[PDB]
C-alpha cells in the first residue's frame, strides 16, 4: 500500500514526523483511494505529504508532551485537518494545516508568523504555478511585528495565537495552495475596526487597482456588510475575521471574505445567503432551499463571500456549520438523507461505509469529534457542493 | 584574533563557506577593529556573519567552478560587498549581499526570488526589532512568477538576473537590515515604464495611505522626476531602478528611490542635489560645494538616492554615488585623503591609506582597480556630512 | 512513470541533486521495470534513491563545474554505477557509489572518510536489518587520521583518493548494503605490506575469534596468496587491494578479499579460479570452462574470494573483466553469444534491445564507456551468475 | 559577556536549544572565567558549544515535556555534565554529554546508538587531531544491532538505555574528545560475563597487537580484577562497567577500565589504590594518604578507573570517584575547602565557595543536594595530585 511503501523507503527524520505519519497517512491514502485517484497520484500526494507537510506540522501533541504551540484546527490541538469537496460526480481531497515554525508560541515567534511562508517558498520551487504575490500582499497588511505579536497573545486564547493558515487542494494531479489571514490580531493590537482593516487591505491590492469589476463587487459587499458588523473596534460577531486567497496569478485568484458569527437562525441564513435581498434569482433560491433542508436534517458559524477578478456581481456565499459535539454516527445518517434529498444516490449509498473505513480505530457511533465542519455552496456554473472537514488525528486516536 | 578564533571554534559545513571566510573574514574583522568596535562586538558580528551570512552567499566563484547564479554586486560575480559610513565622530561598518537560494539561476528560480526572504525570516526570529512588512509589500508589488522570471532572463544580462538585495548596518550593537528591490525585471516583462511602476508600488503602501507628510514628499519627488526620466518603457537614464526600505516598523522606515545615470557634470549634480532649484537653503548649498569638490578631486552608473521618512513632508538633498570601478585604488586613496583634508577630517586623512592597506593584506591594493567600487556622499541638517565607501571585498583578497 | 511522479512530488533541494536525477533516474526506473520489480517496488526504490542517495552523490561534475572530489567509479568522475546481477531465472539491480562528504577532497577530509558512514547511519535508522559492526571494525583497522590522509593523497592519483565505497543490493523488497575498504592508502602511509594489513585486520574480527571454520578457510586462502603477492610494502600487482563485507549480522556476512592485477592470461585465470590446484572438483571446472569461454567470446582485473562463517572450505572466486575502451555494441553481441552458450535463451533474446532502452540518449554501437565491468561467478548451490556494471552517467550523457 | 553576546549573534534554531543555553551557558562562561581562560578562548569554547553541542543535547526535559530518551548523566535526566580538573598550578574545564539522536529511545534507535558518532564525525572535520579509530573499534566490539538494542531496553532501567557517552576536555586552546562505552547492554543481551567481554574487546585492538608494554599492563590488571569481579554474567559489584578511550592517535590514547562498586571502606580504598599490594612505592603511598584523608573529610556507585597508555608496561594507581548525589552542596563545599587546606592548596581553599556560588547564580547552591555529582581524585608521579569535580549544571540552574 502506498503509505506503507513510502514509510519503508523514506523513514522519518524524527519521532514527531513518525507519529504524524502513523496517525494520519493511512487515512489520507484511504481518502485518496475512495475519491478514485490513480495509484500514481496516491504516490505523488503521499510522497509530497511526507517531504513537505510532515516537517511543517511540528510536534505531535500527546500525553506527556505538550507543545509550545496549540492549534485551533482540531480537538486535540493538532494543526491538521483533511477535507473532502463533494459534487454529484467527483470528490476532491484537501489538506488544511498551520505550518509550525520551530520557535512558535515562544517569545521569538508568539503567533507562528513564519512557518506558512517558509512552506510556501518550498512549494514555489516545487510547483511551476504557485504564486506568492497575494500571500505577500496580505502578510504585509495584516502581519505584526514581534512586540505586537506578544501583545496579541495576552488578548487571545492559546488556540487563537495565529495569523495565517494554509490549505492544499489535491486536484487535477496538482497541489493548489490557498491561504487565509486572520484580521483579529491586528484589530486587537491596533484598536482598529475589523471592517476597516479588512477593506483597507483589499483596496490596496494591485488587482483591485486594475479591475473595475472587482471594485464593483466589493462595493456591493461593503454596502451589505457595513450595517451588519461593528463600526467600532470590538470582536463582536458578526465580524470580518479572515481574508482568503489562492496562491496563483492574482488575476485568477478568488478573494474570500469570511464572516464569523455565533448566532444562526433561518432569518440570518436567508439574510447572508441572499445578501439581504440583493440576490433573488432562481439559482440563489435553490441554494437557499438546500441550506435550509441541510440545517433541518441536522465554534462559530462561517459565511464566506468569494469574489473573482472580472466579475462585477456577487454570488451566494459558502456557509460553514460547526459539527463539534454532535455524534458522528448521527451526522453520517443525516448526510446520507441529505444526499438522497439532493439526488446524489451513489454518494448516499457509500458515505457511511467509506467513513468507517477512513477511520478504522474509532467507532463513529460513539465519537463526537471526527466531523468538525460542513460547508455548503451552490455555484451558477458548477452546481451544488459540500465540503466535509475531518479531524484526522481524532479519528486515528 | 576573532576571525581566527571563530574558524577554529566553528569550522565550515562545506568548502564554499570555508572559501568565503578565507576571502572575507580577515578583512571584515580589520574593518570592525578600525571603526573601534569593541572586541565583544567583533565577536558578535563575526559570529553572526558565520552563522547567517556564509550559508546565504552560495558557491564561491573561482577558476574551474562557475556557479549557476552570477551577481552584479562585485567585479568577480561574488554576491558580497562591505561598506563603511564615515562621519566626523564615528565610522559604521555595513554588509551588502544577495542571499543566493540553492536553485538560483535555474528553471525553478531564474531570478533568485526566495533567498533574501529566507534570510530575513531567520533574522526576524534572531532580532527583536526586524519587521518584514515592507519587504513583503514590495515583494508583492515588484516580484514576478516563475514564467515571468524566465522571460526576464531572456532580456537581461546574467549579472542582472535579480530582483532583491540586502544590506546589514552593524550599528548600536545591533544588526539593522535594509533591502532594495529592482524595478527593471517587472518593467521589462510587463512593458511598463519604470517611473509608473515605482510610484504605483509606493502609493499602495499602508504607510502611504496613513501619512500625509510622506505623500507630500513623494508628490514633490514625482514632480521633479517625471520630466527627467523616461515616460516610455525604455531602460535609459536617468531611470528609477531601485526602491529601498529598512526592515523595521514601517512608520520609522526610510523609503529610498534610487536613480541610475551615466552622465554627471556640475550642472547635473546641482540639478539633482537641489531638486531643480526646489532646495535653495544654506545647508543644501554647503552640501553642494562639498559634492562639487569631491567630483573635481576624482564603468558603473552614477547613483542618486532620494530618501524619505514617514512624518517628514519636505524633501532633503539626495545621497550621490560616484562609481569607482576601473580607477586605480592607490589614486582613489590619494583623492580621498585630499577630500578628507578639505572637510577638515584630519584624523580620517592621516589614517586612510595605511588602514586601506591593512584591510586588504593578501593583495597589493595600490595595483588593483576593482577594490573601491562606489563612493556615496550626503549632507544632513541634523547629522552633518557623510561618506560611504563600498568595497569589493573578494577583489581585495583573491 | 514513477521517476517522473517522484520528481513532481519531491522536487530537489539543490541543482546538483536535480542534475543527478535527470541523468540517472529514468535509467534506474527502466532497469527496475526490465528486471520485473513491481510498481510498488519501483516507487520504493526510486523514493529511497531520491531521499538517501541523491544527497550522498555530491556535486554533478559537468563542463564549467569541477568538483573537489573526483571518483574512480566512472569515466566522467561521477561516484555512481548501476549494476545487474543476472541468473538463468532472475535479474537483480544494484547501486554502487561513494558517498561524498561536503569537504571531500580538501584539507579537512582528503580521502572522503566520513560520507559512507554517515549514509550507513541513516540506513540503520531506516532499515531494521542493517548492522554497522563490520563496517566499524574495518574502518578502525584501515582508516587513517587527517595527516595520514594528506600523505596518502600525495602518493595516489586523484581518482584513487578514497578508502571506502558502498553498494546497495535491491533484492527481496529490501535494500541490502555492502561496503568495500581499500588497503592501499594504509599500506602506502605506514609502509606495511598489503598482505599483512589485510590479514591482520581480518584476524582481529570478533567473528574470526568465534568461528573455527572461517579461520580454516582464511589459512587456506593465506597459503594460496602468500607466494603470489608481495611480501614487501610495494603496490605491485597482484595485490590484496580491497576487503568487502555485508552490513548485516557478522555471523551471516560474507567476507570478501579482492585481488587486483593488470595481467590476466589463461594460466593466471586457471591459477586464480582453482586456487592453484586446490579446487579440482567438477563444479569448479565447469565454472572455469564458462570463464574461459567468456574471455574467448570478448583498469585492473579483479579476483574476489568470498568466505562465510561456518564454512571451512574455499569456493572459486568471482573474476572481474574491465570493459572500458571496448565498443558497447560489440560487448552486447558478445554477451548475447555467451548467453546462448549458457542456454540462457531468454536473456540472449532480450539483452541488446533492453540495453538500448536503458540508455536511449546514446548509440551503443558508437560508445565505449557504458559497460565498465563484467563479473562472473559459479556457486555450488546457486549456479552460474553474471554481474554487469554500467556507467549510468556515461549512458545518459 | 561572551555567553550573552553569542546568544544575540547566533540565536537558536529551536526552543530546546534556547532552553539549554538559558540553563547552562552562563554557568559555563563562569567556569571558563574562573579557570583563567582568556576572553578569546571563552568565545572559542562557547561558540563551539553553541554550534556543536546544543543540537546534540536533544530536547530539554522540563515539566510538561517528557523526552523519549532519559539520560543517567544528571539527576533530572538531562544528558550533560560540566567538570573541572584542579591541580596546584591550573584548572581545566571539561564537558560530558550523550549526543542524542532524533529517534533515540524509540524503536528505530532504542539505545541511542548513533548520535555520539555523528558528533564525532563533525568534530573530525573541525579539529585536525581528532581520530575515530578507537571509537570505531569499540563500537564494533560492544555495540548492538537493533533487535539486541530492543532486548536490552527490557532488562535495564530507562536511565541506562545507553552504550556510549562523550567528554570534551577544553585544554591547550583545543577540544580533546574522549568516549566511554558501557559493557552492560552487551553483557545482558549475550549473557556474557562483563569481565570477559571487556577484555575480549581490548585484546582485539590494533594497538594491543603492536604494543607489548600495553599488553603487560593489561595482563597485570586482569590478574588483579579476575578474583574481585564476577566470573558469572551478573551485574554485581565490583564490576567492569565502562571502557574509555581518547579520540586521538591510538598510540597516544589512554585506555581506561572503570569499575563501579557500592562498598568502599579504608581497606578497599587501599586494595584498589595499591592493586592489592602490587604498588608499594612512596608516590603510591602518598596518594593513598590523600585519598584516605578525602574519604574521612566527606546514591551512585563509587568508581575506580585504571588508565593505561601504549608504551607504558607498569600500572599506576587508579583515579577514585566519590559519589556526592544526595549530600548537601554547602557541606560538600566546606569539606572540599578543608581538603584543599590539607593539600596546601591555599588559593583553591580560599576561593572555592564564593566561586561555587557565582557558577550557579540562579539557584541557591547551599540548599541543593544534586549539584555536585562526583568527585575524582588521582596522584601521578610526573604530574602531582589532582581533583575532578563534576557538576549537574542543569540542577544548578533550574
Ligand atoms: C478555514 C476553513 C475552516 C474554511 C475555508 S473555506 P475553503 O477554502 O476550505 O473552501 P473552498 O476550498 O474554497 O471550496
Ligand atoms: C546596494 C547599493 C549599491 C546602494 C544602497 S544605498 P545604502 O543603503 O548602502 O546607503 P545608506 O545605508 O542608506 O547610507
Ligand atoms: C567494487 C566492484 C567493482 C565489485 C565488488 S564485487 P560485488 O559486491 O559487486 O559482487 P556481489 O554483489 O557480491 O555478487
Ligand atoms: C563519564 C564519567 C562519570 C567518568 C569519566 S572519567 P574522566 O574522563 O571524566 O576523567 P579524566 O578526564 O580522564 O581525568
Amino acid at each position: 500500500r502506498p503509505w506503507q511503501i513510502l514509510s519503508q523507503a523514506l523513514g522519518f527524520p524524527n519521532y514527531d514526523q513518525e507519529l504524524w505519519w502513523q496517525n494520519t497517512a493511512e487515512t489520507l491514502n484511504r481518502v485518496l483511494e475512495q475519491c478514485d485517484y490513480s495509484v500514481h497520484l496516491q504516490y505523488k500526494y503521499l510522497a509530497f505529504y511526507h517531504k513537505y507537510i510532515l516537517p511543517s506540522l511540528g510536534p505531535f501533541r500527546r500525553p506527556g508532551v505538550e507543545p509550545e504551540y496549540i492549534s485551533g484546527l482540531s480537538h486535540g490541538g493538532h494543526p491538521l485537518e483533511i477535507s473532502v469537496k463533494i459534487d454529484k460526480s467527483k470528490t476532491i481531497c484537501r489538506l488544511g494545516l498551520q505550518a509550525i515554525g520551530p520557535l512558535a508560541g515562544t517569545a521569538r515567534d508568539p503567533l507562528n508568523s513564519f512557518g506558512d511562508r517558509e512552506l510556501l517558498k518550498n512549494l514555489a520551487t516545487l510547483l511551476p504555478h504557485v504564486d506568492l504575490r497575494l500571500f505577500d500582499h496580505f502578510n504585509a497588511q495584516v502581519g505584526l511585528d514581534r512586540a505586537q505579536c506578544a501583545v496579541a497573545t495576552t488578548k487571545l486564547i492559546k488556540e487563537s495565537h495565529n495569523i495565517v493558515c494554509t490549505s492544499l487542494d489535491l486536484k487535477d494531479g496538482e497541489v493548489i495552495p490557498k491561504v487565509y489571514f486572520s484580521t483579529i490580531p491586528k484589530g486587537l493590537v491596533t484598536e482598529t475596526p475589523l471592517f476597516d482593516l479588512t477593506f483597507a487591505a483589499i483596496e490596496q491590492m494591485e488587482v483591485y487597482h486594475k479591475d473595475a469589476p472587482l471594485r464593483t463587487a466589493l462595493s456591493s459587499l461593503k454596502d451589505f456588510l457595513r450595517p451588519r458588523v461593528p463600526t467600532d473596534a470590538s470582536i463582536t460577531p458578526p465580524l470580518t475575521g479572515l481574508i482568503g486567497v489562492d496562491c496563483i496569478d492574482p488575476m485568477l485568484s478568488r478573494l474570500k471574505v469570511y464572516l464569523a458569527t455565533f448566532r444562526m437562525d433561518l432569518s440570518l441564513i436567508r439574510d447572508y445567503w441572499t445578501l439581504g435581498g440583493l440576490l433573488t434569482d432562481a439559482g440563489t433560491m435553490k441554494g437557499l432551499e438546500m441550506v435550509e433542508t441541510l440545517a433541518k436534517t441536522l465554534l462559530p458559524f462561517g459565511i464566506n463571500y468569494a469574489m473573482k477578478p472580472g466579475t462585477a456581481e456577487l454570488a451566494p456565499p459558502q456557509i460553514y456549520f460547526p459539527l463539534l459535539g454532535i455524534n458522528d454516527g448521527f451526522i453520517a445518517d443525516a448526510l446520507v438523507e441529505f444526499f438522497q434529498y439532493m439526488g446524489w444516490e451513489d454518494q448516499a449509498n457509500r458515505y457511511k461505509d467509506e467513513l468507517k473505513a477512513k477511520f478504522p480505530n474509532v467507532d463513529i457511533s460513539q465519537t463526537k469529534n471526527v466531523h468538525r465542519w460542513l460547508g455548503v455552496a451552490y455555484s451558477e456554473t458548477k452546481g451544488p457542493s459540500m465540503n466535509i472537514y475531518y479531524d484526522v488525528v481524532a479519528g486515528n486516536v
